[PDB]
């Protein structure tokens, strides 16, 4: 029904949602810290000086494990 | 449809799977560092000592910002 093409859209959106900003195809697993941005898998999130989110300096990343993985 | 039933079912499971595990009722936003279990809102991780999914001790919490996060 039209109502399972609405539920399909929410889900996708939600997984989307889940998926690494910079290379859309591996899921969020890193943290920046101190920021807390959690917005990129672990490769993209390696070579990154200051959160693509808000410009602040990396000191770290923390991996992630989140119940979602 | 069965598949709307089915759809429902997907959808409850993947928000609830974004629920802190203790209280059941806020969105997950703290990770155990150094472990790195993501599992807490910040209520029930500011007053966990171990890790409730590993037991490492908690040295401190960080805050995580999610593209996932709602209010
Ligand atoms: C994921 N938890 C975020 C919210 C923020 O504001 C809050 C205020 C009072 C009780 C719980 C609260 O939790
Ligand atoms: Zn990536
Ligand atoms: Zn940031
Ligand atoms: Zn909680
Ligand atoms: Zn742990």
């Amino acid at each position: 029904s039209q109502q399972t093409r609405v539920l399909q859209e929410k889900l996708r959106k939600l997984k989307e949602a889940m998926l690494c900003m910079v290379c859309c195809e591996e899921e969020i697993n890193s943290t920046f810290c101190p920021c807390g941005h959690t917005v990129c898998c672990e490769s993209c999130a390696a070579q990154l000086q200051s959160c693509p989110v808000c410009r602040s300096r990396v000191e770290h990343v923390q991996h992630v494990y989140l119940p979602t993985h």
